[PDB]
C-alpha cells in the first residue's frame, strides 16, 4: 500500500487544492483542439470505443482508463502531486456541493452546448481517429458493432449520449441527493454484501468472450455503479459518462472498493484475480485505446497489465467498507 501518489476523500480538507488543480485541467482540455487526444471530448470518446460494462473487465478497465487520466489531470494542471480524490457515496449519498462548483458542473457554458456544436467539432478529429486504427483496433470496433465512425455517431444521436447545457445532470445543487433504490445500492449493508464474495468474477461481474459481450454482473457492478450513474441523469446516465467530471470521482471510489476486495482476499490467502484457464483468457483481452499523458497511444494495451495499482503508483485514505 506505498505509493507517491494518494487518492483521498473529496471530503477531506487536504483534497480541497486537488479539486482546484481537477478544475485547472477541465479548463485546459475544455481549450485544447479535438486534434489532441487529452481533448475533454476525445476523452470522453475513449470510453465510448472501449469501455466494458456487464462483465469482468468491468474493474481493470476502469483502473486502467481512471489511471491514464488521472496523469493526463497530473500534466495539464501543473500540480505533480495530483491524484483524482473519490466520492464515498456510502458516507455522502448525494452529488458532492464541491461538484456544482465552476467546470466541476458540466452545465458550466465552459462546456459544449449542444448535439450540433458536439458534432461540429469532433466529427473531423473522429474520422481522423478511425482512419489511423490498426487491424487489431478495427476488430475491436467489429466486436462493438461499430463498422464505421458513423455507427459511433448513431450510438451518440439515437440513445442519446450527448445532453445540452441545463441537461448535463438531473440532480441539481438544490436537490442532490439520491432515490431510495440507489441510497440502498450505496448503502454500507451493500457495499458489505458487495465485498463479501471469495472469487474475481462473483465480485467483478460474469465471464465473456470479449468486453463489448454483456453478461451476469455482480453487486459492485449492479447496484451502488449502475444506480449511481443513473441517478445523477445526464451524461452520466451513458456511454458519454466522462464528460462529467464527476465520473472519475464515481470511479476513484468503485477501483477504492476494488483495492478493499484485494486487500480482504490477499488476508485470508484467497485469490485476487481469475484463476487456471481463466487468467489468461481475461488477462490477455486487448484494451487498445488509451491515451498515455503526452496524447500518445500508451504501450500498456491487455488487461492483465492494469490487473494491480502497479505503475500507477497510488494508495487511499481509507474510506466505507468492510465490519472491522
Ligand atoms: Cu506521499
Ligand atoms: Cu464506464
Ligand atoms: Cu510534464
Ligand atoms: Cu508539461
Ligand atoms: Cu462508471
Amino acid at each position: 500500500q506505498s505509493a507517491k501518489y494518494h487518492r483521498l476523500n473529496l471530503q477531506n480538507p487536504a483534497a480541497a487544492p486537488f479539486l482546484e488543480s481537477y478544475k485547472k485541467a477541465i479548463t485546459v482540455m475544455l481549450q485544447l483542439p479535438p486534434s489532441d487526444a487529452r481533448n475533454w471530448y476525445r476523452n470522453a470518446f475513449i470510453h465510448t470505443l472501449d469501455c466494458p460494462h456487464g462483465n469482468w473487465w468491468f474493474v481493470v478497465w476502469h483502473r486502467g482508463y481512471t489511471g491514464w487520466f488521472e496523469r493526463t489531470v497530473r500534466e495539464l494542471s501543473g500540480d505533480p502531486n495530483f491524484a483524482f480524490p473519490y466520492w464515498d457515496w456510502t458516507a455522502l449519498p448525494q452529488v458532492p456541493d464541491s461538484f456544482f462548483n465552476g467546470v466541476l458542473d458540466p452545465n458550466n457554458p465552459a462546456f459544449i452546448a449542444s448535439y450540433n456544436e458536439f458534432y461540429s467539432q469532433l466529427s473531423n478529429p473522429m474520422s481522423a481517429l478511425w482512419n489511423s486504427f490498426s487491424t487489431a483496433q478495427l476488430q475491436q470496433m467489429r466486436n462493438r458493432g461499430f463498422q464505421s465512425v458513423n455507427d459511433v455517431w448513431q450510438a451518440v444521436r439515437d440513445s442519446p449520449m450527448f445532453f445540452p447545457r441545463g441537461r448535463a445532470r438531473t440532480l441539481t445543487r438544490q436537490n442532490p441527493g439520491f432515490d431510495a433504490t440507489t441510497r440502498r445500492a450505496v448503502s454500507i449493508g451493500t457495499i458489505r454484501n458487495a465485498l463479501a464474495p471469495t472469487d474475481f468474477i462473483t465480485f467483478g461481474s460474469g465471464k465473456t468472450a470479449n468486453h463489448s459481450e454483456s453478461a451476469t454482473q455482480g453487486i459492485l457492478e449492479s447496484q451502488p455503479h449502475n444506480n449511481v450513474h443513473n441517478n445523477i441523469g445526464g451524461f452520466m446516465q451513458d456511454l458519454l459518462s466522462p464528460t462529467d467530471p464527476v465520473f472519475f470521482a464515481h470511479h476513484s471510489n468503485i477501483d477504492r472498493l476494488w483495492d478493499v476486495w484485494t486487500r480482504k482476499q490477499q488476508r485470508l490467502g484467497l485469490p485476487t484475480l481469475p484463476t487456471g484457464a481463466n487468467l489468461p483468457l481475461w488477462a490477455n483481452e486487448p484494451f487498445l485505446f488509451f491515451i498515455g499523458p503526452d496524447g500518445k497511444p500508451v504501450a500498456k494495451n491487455k488487461a492483465g497489465d492494469y490487473a494491480t495499482i502497479g505503475d500507477f503508483d497510488y494508495n487511499y485514505e481509507p474510506g466505507s467498507g468492510e465490519a472491522v
